[PDB]
């Protein structure tokens, strides 16, 4: 599985690795200040959030999840969800949804094997795309999860929910910051450092 750090060196080798032209890369996001923003390659099509899991954590997605059930949300079915059931692969999933969720912007070469599990896997459902992943060998190489825009709306992809998160409007072009919005949001609910990378036009 992909390790867990946030390194696009490594994670654009796996692009590679995984038949995807190289005209997508990933990128640091140094900070979420705008200066810092400014120096992401546009456009952005992704945001890879990397934090630890903690007590926090689990109490907030409980709470979250009786909100979501309670009030209702609105998940199209254009979004790709793939759930976790094996710890380490965190870092493969957030680039599967990440890539999954742009399959449009992509370029991918022949025999690409990502471009094979995501023709295999569009049907699925969140559990069967977990099932296949753990059988799918060719995929081989502390949380990670994925900021994206769908059908006019932000998505967190975190396979460890039971669901997408809609966090509201957002376009391709104001992606980032409305992805590092959300990165705020979330740092709010703990009283740590910022660590993200950007899949970024190259
Ligand atoms: C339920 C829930 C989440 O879904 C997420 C994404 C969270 C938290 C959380 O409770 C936190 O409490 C900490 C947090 C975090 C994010 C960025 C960062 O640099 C450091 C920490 O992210």
């Amino acid at each position: 599985w992909l390790p867990l750090e946030a390194n696009p060196e490594v994670t654009n080798q796996f692009l590679k690795q995984l038949g995807l032209h190289p005209n997508w890369q990933f990128v640091d996001v140094y900070g979420m200040d705008p200066e810092l923003l400014s120096m992401v390659p546009r456009p952005v099509c992704a945001v890879l959030l990397l934090f630890p899991i903690t007590e926090k954590y689990e109490v907030f997605r409980t709470e979250e999840e009786e909100k979501i059930k309670s009030q209702g949300q609105d998940v199209t079915s254009s979004v790709y969800f793939m759930k976790q059931t094996i710890s380490n692969a965190c870092g493969t999933i957030g680039l599967i949804h990440a890539i999954a969720n742009n399959k449009d912007k992509m370029h991918f070469e022949s025999g690409s094997t990502l471009k094979k599990f995501l023709e295999e896997s569009v049907s699925m459902s969140p559990e069967e795309r977990a099932r296949y992943l753990e059988n799918y060998d060719a995929i081989r190489v502390l949380h990670f999860i994925a900021l994206v825009h769908v059908d006019g709306h932000l998505y967190e992809l975190d396979g460890r929910k039971p669901f997408p998160i809609n966090h509201g409007e957002t376009s391709d072009e104001t992606l980032l910051e409305d992805a590092i919005e959300v990165c705020k949001k979330f740092m709010e609910r703990d009283p740590l450092r910022f660590n993200a990378i950007a899949l970024s036009a190259a």
